[PDB]
């Protein structure tokens, strides 16, 4: 079934964003492990896997709609310290959140209700899992201090 | 069996207090989870369930005595920081403790020995479980500092 | 993430409604048990638990959106006989249904698609589980008579 | 193997009748569930499945005989109350019974002894299971009254 | 709860379409088995069951909304060869897809958000399961030839 | 119990036919194995066993009726290539089908209803299992070509 | 431990190559699934996972050596038909093979014997698993023809 060209193009925009999110969590998780914060490694490794699944869902939807997936990831922007890495991931998730919400509205406009539902599922993950957890970590650093927070992530 | 009107009225006073205690622990537990203190979430979630059971016991006793339960909870007074929330819960439990003790004396006066026993069981829970745990948390904050205490509740 | 103030306010309106629904099912279920209708006790006890979960989902969403939950339940309006209690619960569920549908439209307007999805899930429960079951009970009373219906609920 | 054209045509007549019987039990069973008579839902849901199997056996026999199955169901005639629905199903089963008996005689005449045996199996189901159960329900309504009967089917 | 008449009418249009889809897959699956293509029999038999479930969901929703289900299936249009049968099923699924998308928009317009969600679930099945699989089979025939494809379906 | 001489004689005619069918499937199945078509070996080996059981049922019925079984098999007519062997078996099964149908009519005429039932069971096997499968194989060869069909039977 | 800058730079070159290989197998595997070649999907999905592990090993080695990983994948070059996709993957693996062999020699020169061993393990995978399998598939197409080969990959 040929999808609407505007929807396919927009799904491709989201795909390159999620390929990038995957890769930013790839490098951050391994940096956290390099420093000995295995709890941070585990969480972000899980997030890398979740973004790979999100990318996969978009890629397969684009194919179903007879489009050609764009596989070049967006640029990533890793941090150099734990607070910078948390903030960088939160900025990325906030961007993905806004992009997904714009996509949902576009899908509704072009009456692509299945694509809308795929994006809604990803939007729920972004808001309620990914971004929320990051906000929590930054809030913990604010409440107990960075040194105590880092200790908790060994 | 028709209970004594003064006893039924007093049980209703306790019921609206325990419905409120339930709801204060509902909001506090979820606030603790929002901030990432899952140990505090778990404890206060348990306390919400225990207050629901306490309320249930009163409600069912009032019905047995042919009274009409009052289901409007008392006002609650949540805190805005972990120390404020602990103190607010401790103030509430201290109020419930005093109210329950007054109720036990009233039940004895009107020779409602089963109602007295229900209240005694709740009084033991209030003193030895709920209020004691809160006093302990505040004491821990005093002994190790707030930042270390918060770290321990992740 | 700061949610839209109109959405947060509306979620709070729904929250106080579901806290009330919880408490109306609390008193009705225990009244049904007081009279010996254990099948009615079991169903409405289950419904109390489901409304607590619905309230919980709203409360947690409001927190995520950086709002402050309103924990005062709406007034409840219990019945005094089995037919009155069924009708009172059905009136409440019909009100909740309309409120949820209005909320879904508001969330769509403000592009809060995750809040919309939470409300849609609750709307499906309200229509297809809660209200439908109540309509069925009233229909059974109409078809077999109240005395036979009550017998069936022992 | 090419079957006798008169036999194939007659099997097709039976097929469209059993496709209809399937669909009448589909709507009646779901109507019974809509009203809260889950015992009636379960029985007629089972009967829908049995008529689908009966239709399947005819369809496959028609194909084996190199015929072309007729897939348009006969018109159905659902009732609007429990007694009307029972009577409507009994009228349908009585029609199917007569049609099957006529088919058995035709198959014997054209020496299609396997088709005869398929129809005999369906005839036994119609008489001893489907129609008999319906006759029993109507007899129960006659003996205990409709209200008691409906109570028994919750 | 009385549903909107335009929504109920439209659900009935979808119901008669899915009853037809059920029956087209009924005849095609058994034709595939008649020829010895058991893999095609199994898939389309599964699809018949899925369309029966889709029809069931619509029928039950129409009843809940106090409507009267229309049980006459639309006409079906079976093929006479494997490529014709695949194409006929794909044409049917493309029609169902468009009808479901129009229904979702109508439900949104009349603020029947639960009916919309039921249709969205069916739309996802139609696009991502039913039609996609058919497109794949036709593509396989194009890539390996019909004779090799048929061999693979024994 | 002495059976009717015409029935016993006719059962003996069927017996020598089924002893022959057994032996034709014996040689064909082993020829298929000799060439490396193990799927054809397995099917026809199964068919040899089924014809032995059919012969056994006739033999035992003839004895019960105080007749003397005729144990000389009819001549067999094996093919020399896979298509010839399939056709030869189909010709044999078509002959057995006609003979069994004539026998059923004779048994009915002489009121030997148990012998009729034994023959009906064998007739169903012949039509719905043996001959049908052969027709399917020849149809597969027609649809995918002989070389692909042979490949599928390795 | 600070690694040799020439070795770290070269590991980064290999990393961006393996991130690209991962993504080329991501798109090819999902294209194969889109067309219904599930055996090809499974193999290339496995290869995507293996390249992710290869990339991970390089990334972690670069971190250990106090380098900064380069996370931008090389450009990929997907095919548009099964033979083109196989050839494109084989060209990529041949490039990776040569790059890894050059890296091993460089590591030996700079006496980084652990980095050499990591690359040797990847070189064995590339030659004996990835490239070999691709060569085999192309050889199969040459020996049995493309249509038969595609049939085998359903
Ligand atoms: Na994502
Ligand atoms: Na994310
Ligand atoms: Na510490
Ligand atoms: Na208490
Ligand atoms: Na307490
Ligand atoms: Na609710
Ligand atoms: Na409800
Ligand atoms: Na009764
Ligand atoms: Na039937
Ligand atoms: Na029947
Ligand atoms: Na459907
Ligand atoms: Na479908
Ligand atoms: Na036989
Ligand atoms: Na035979
Ligand atoms: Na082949
Ligand atoms: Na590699
Ligand atoms: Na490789």
């Amino acid at each position: 079934m040929q999808g609407h060209p505007e929807v396919i193009d927009y799904l491709n925009t989201l795909l390159t964003g999620e390929l990038a999110a995957r890769d930013q969590y790839f490098i951050h998780s391994r940096m956290y492990e390099d420093w000995g914060f295995s709890k941070l490694y585990e969480r972000l490794n899980h997030e890398m896997e979740e973004e790979t699944q999100h990318a996969d869902a978009l890629l397969r939807r684009i194919l179903l709609l007879e489009g050609t997936p764009r596989m070049r990831p967006d640029d990533i922007h890793p941090g150099t310290t734990v607070p910078e890495m948390l903030e960088a991931d939160l900025k990325l998730e906030r961007h993905v959140r806004a992009a997904l919400a714009k996509g949902i509205a576009l899908c509704e406009q072009h009456k692509d209700f299945v694509s809308r539902d795929i994006l809604k599922a990803q939007l729920a993950d972004t808001e309620e899992d990914h971004a929320y957890w990051l906000e929590q970590q930054l809030g913990l650093i604010a409440r107990m201090g960075l040194e105590n927070y880092l200790q908790s992530q060994i």
